[PDB]
């Protein structure tokens, strides 16, 4: 029980392309498309992705294959960068996968943004790490859902998501 067995709980689930709370367009499980109001464009980097005119729908197969190669742009992306790796390290893996949860949302820049709640992390201050990811590019954007990250954090297991 993980990750994907995460962001499943964290935004819902629809094999069709469809707007996100802020607006930008988007397909599957949290996977943008494109920030640009045509929504052709969404569907033509869906074409690219699936490799395939898939025209708003696609085989759950391919979506949970999407899934995975967005999970997986997570996992080659959190490691490039200089601050999330050792904090990546300090995390239980059952945090892993809420800082995956993270580096997959606001994007890597906006959780290395996040330096003092995860040099809190990496010293595991898990409680002031939990109050400075809450003083908010994330926290404001997704309340609930980074208060359920926040609580992943502060728990060390998924009782958030409950």
């Amino acid at each position: 029980m993980n990750i994907f067995e995460m962001l499943r709980i964290d935004e819902g689930l629809r094999l069709k392309i469809y707007k996100d709370t802020e607006g930008y367009y988007t397909i599957g499980i949290g996977h943008l498309l494109t920030k640009s109001p045509s929504l052709n464009a969404a569907k033509s980097e869906l074409d690219k992705a699936i490799g395939r005119n898939c025209n708003g729908v696609i085989t759950k197969d391919e979506a949970e294959k999407l899934f995975n190669q967005d999970v997986d742009a997570a996992v080659r992306g959190i490691l490039r960068n200089a601050k999330l790796k050792p904090v990546y390290d300090s995390l239980d893996a059952v945090r892993r996968c809420a800082l995956i949860n993270m580096v997959f949302q606001m994007g890597e820049t906006g959780v290395a943004g996040f330096t003092n709640s995860l040099r809190m992390l990496q010293q595991k201050r898990w409680d002031e790490a939990a109050v400075n990811l809450a003083k908010s590019r994330w926290y404001n954007q997704t309340p609930n859902r980074a208060k359920r990250v926040i609580t992943t954090f502060r728990t060390g297991t998924w009782d958030a998501y409950k």
